[PDB]
């Protein structure tokens, strides 16, 4: 039931650039529960970054409409996605869960990457002779 | 000429709400299948979409290609591919075209026919049945 019981993973892809400019990204998140007991997914809270310094908030019921029950061992994967008006941003919140036994708790969905394949920051090494 | 060898049809899809406390935001995807019914190859070079919310107030997008690339469609074919948008209301309509041109070298646009955008069951649903 605490905290920890809920991991979030994530994979996102740059969709279209909407030019009128704006870019459109869609991110798949798989929600997977390893606690004892099953939890139910309530709400959602994102806070998204763009390269501007621009921030936007959305706070709602479920995720795409759904309010999911995740029983324990099971994973639940959706997609969904955003509008940027710049080609990069970072993206993080939380979900408001609440467990088998009606206790009440957030799962954390830790910082990641929206970005153009073009503008994905490599670091780059090379073999030393 | 070329005018009737390319057929557009779309179906969407509601996907979630980005709503902040005052601005309001949905959420659409659509996905379009592009047949080319000719005899030749089929270039999509360009797009251009009109986008209008529920209040007449629209955008403008243009564009190379579709979600990245200039799809060569051949003939009997049907190219499809999938993204989105996002309105200030419930329900809106889109409607443009695509710049095609032809292996032949021909320039020529596809019309993408006025398909609409909504959140389920915005309106209430009507009933029929059999009289008698
Ligand atoms: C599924 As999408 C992020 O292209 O509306």
């Amino acid at each position: 039931a605490l905290d920890n019981s809920i991991r979030v993973e994530v994979k996102t892809e740059y969709i279209e650039q909407q030019s009128s400019e704006k870019y459109l990204f869609s991110y798949t998140i798989t929600i997977i529960n390893l606690g004892e007991q099953a939890a139910k997914l309530e709400t959602r809270h994102w806070i998204i970054t763009d390269a501007n310094g621009k921030t936007s908030e959305v706070q709602g019921a479920g995720v795409v409409g759904e309010t999911p029950t995740i029983p324990p061992n099971t994973a639940y994967q959706y997609t969904s996605g955003t509008v940027l008006d710049t080609p990069f941003g970072i993206m993080y919140g939380t979900y408001g869960m609440v467990s088998e036994s009606g206790e009440h708790f957030n799962a954390i969905i830790k910082p990641f990457r929206l970005a153009t394949p073009g503008l994905l920051h490599l670091e780059h090494h090379h073999h030393h002779h």
